[PDB]
């Protein structure tokens, strides 16, 4: 076919960067973290949505793996808070050792040249997010730490409101919004070079969170409320929002938030969401956000990784040109984290202060006054 | 003085490498790790023994820049370890502030390469540890962590037995050395290529340690117990195994382990000290692990960072040679560091497996079988 030589053609042209996948929670479910002699299993999964063979046959340029760990459901709040950190290290882990053990297929990105140099060598672009902030245990300086440690957006909520911002699919609210802590956060984001993500937050959560980002952000995966009425889905005020903030809403393969009735989404269905979006917010301010692995079941014609080349014709059929599918694929996220990358450069190169920690006093006023004293002896000699 | 002359030049020639400063944990009892319009008072601290001006003023090529939390007091044992997870990341992230906000005089190193460039361009070369395996809160996962956030040396204790090893101050023994997790921790350690420190732990535990290891080891900051009798000094046993095991002994500054009576502790037990390892085991095993900041006052001669210089002309003085007191000053602890890396290189290099944690089962065998089942329908399209 001439369609399918144009969506293989584009595909090495333009790296394909997906917005959203949960394998590395597939390999804490399945092996528990422990991929030692697993290769043929991680080649061949018996379970789920992605293995190293089938992300290899769809052609995929690049991809953010989620580094998710569950709300904390513990009665003590204190320890479930601390122990999704410890989770989030964990996770993080088995992300780098799943790049390291597989350099053939994967390589580690953490901004636009990455993802590039990743992508003419033949390798998938892996790129790391956290879906909440949950999972840094209220502790901005953990936060500074991941961005360290390779993580490049971070999901504000899960489902579960926490200190900054509130969730979408829970009730009642909390904030109303983001916290006052998470107005300060979206300052701290913007100045490290952390890319915000929307996915999960609340309508209102994300009104706020537009206006106030001096970067552009994104829905790592999000689809359309018009479309299809949900909670998770992102409404035409705040996708006019998107649109002035710069960012990418990056469309869902969630049978749930294509349509009302799960069993009958289709590959057609996430391409009426791409299309509603690229037509009213232009082609600039979309991309694809699957969440494989974040489900059981897929949607015809997406069931798994090696179904990419399917979206792509499928877009091109319909009229898409081009060069707004080259946008669609990768060119927009890329664009944002590059833009990400230049007003945290900026923000820092103008000395501006960072967010700290409420620490507890340590030292006592007896122990202050023993260093002082002491501090005054050495500058008497 | 033509002996000054010849420190001052040698200090220029080759980094004074120092094992261990605790610099990081005032600025978290001073300032509660808010460096925000602190530079005046960074650069001249009202307590302790480092600053920024000192530091310069000392001539220091290089520095271990301690990430110390203090073993956990809480009676509720799962917490105190996570929150020392907690207080690590924040020391980390003070350590990396601090290193960034100040790069004429600071720069990040990690690698008997990066000392070297950094040596070069005039900047003090720092190097991060954390002291005690109490910080990582039973997860070897975020040990791996800790080593891609700049982690170079771990401390197996401090002044508190944990799951890996006996600290040299509490009785009773727990494990009378290193645990059996402790012995597959050492093997763990040599493959990421974490320099591991004696320094803080038991005597029977650095003989296991010296034996099990294949990588060179350091003492951070521990001195001789022949010449002063303590619990947290070497053994004339230990250090023999000690040059075996290729390693360095870094000679600590604290009074209590220079002599018997603290206030009649100088520069010349320091300098007698370091003879005494360098002629027992040659001089191409003994380093300076300072301890400054770790005390609230020093040797006569040794009273803070600026006093490095005295030092190096101190042992020059007492017939030491060049070549000799270069090896004492940072040749020593960049070789192990260079070793420690070739060690890992080769051991990654032959695919040894890595240490996995004990992870919990978080899918039953209902949620499992609904997985397989979805897997061979995707199959049979
Ligand atoms: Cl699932
Ligand atoms: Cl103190
Ligand atoms: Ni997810
Ligand atoms: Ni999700
Ligand atoms: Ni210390
Ligand atoms: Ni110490």
């Amino acid at each position: 076919s001439p369609i399918e030589e144009q969506a293989t053609r584009l595909l090495k042209e333009v790296p394909l960067i997906d917005g959203h996948n949960d394998f590395p929670y597939m390999i804490r479910g399945w092996f528990r973290n422990d991929i030692n002699g697993q290769d043929a299993h991680l080649y061949d999964m018996p379970i789920g949505q992605t293995d190293l063979q089938r992300l290899q046959k769809g052609l995929l340029g690049g991809q953010f793996w989620s580094a998710f760990v569950p709300c904390p459901k513990n009665p003590d709040k204190e320890v479930g808070s601390l122990e999704a950190l410890r989770q989030t290290l964990q996770q993080l882990d088995v992300i780098h050792r799943l790049i390291e053990r597989h350099p053939t297929i994967l390589q580690f990105a953490d901004s636009a040249a990455s993802i590039w140099s990743s992508f003419r060598a033949g390798r998938v672009a892996s790129l790391i997010g956290i879906e909440g902030l949950h999972q840094i245990a209220d502790s901005v300086s953990a936060l500074r730490m991941l961005h360290r440690l390779g993580v490049r957006y971070v999901t504000l909520t899960h489902n579960c409101h926490n200190a900054f911002a509130d969730a979408a699919t829970v009730s009642p609210e909390l904030h109303g919004g983001l916290s006052r802590k998470g107005e300060r956060l979206i300052r701290e984001l913007n100045r490290m070079g952390m890319m915000i993500d929307l996915s999960h937050t609340s309508h209102e959560a994300q009104t706020q969170a537009l206006r106030l980002s001096r970067a552009p952000v994104i829905y790592s995966h999000s689809s359309i409320y018009s479309l299809r009425a949900h909670a998770r889905n992102v409404t035409d005020e705040n996708l006019h929002l998107l649109h002035r903030n710069r960012g990418v809403v990056m469309i869902c393969f969630l049978r749930e938030l294509l349509a009302s009735e799960a069993d009958q989404a289709t590959l057609a269905h996430v391409i009426d969401h791409i299309i509603y979006a690229g037509t009213r917010i232009g082609y600039e301010h979309v991309g694809i956000g699957s969440d494989f692995d974040g489900m059981l079941r897929g949607p015809d014609g997406l069931h798994d990784v090696s179904c990419y080349p399917a979206l792509v014709a499928g877009l091109l059929e319909r009229g898409v040109s081009e060069e707004d599918v080259k946008r669609v694929m990768g060119l927009n996220v890329i664009r944002v984290l590059e833009e990400v990358e230049r007003v945290a450069a900026e923000l820092q190169g103008a000395g501006e202060e960072c967010l700290c920690d409420e620490l507890d006093e340590v030292w006592n006023e007896d122990i202050k006054e023993q260093l002082t004293r002491e501090r005054e002896r050495v500058r008497k000699l």
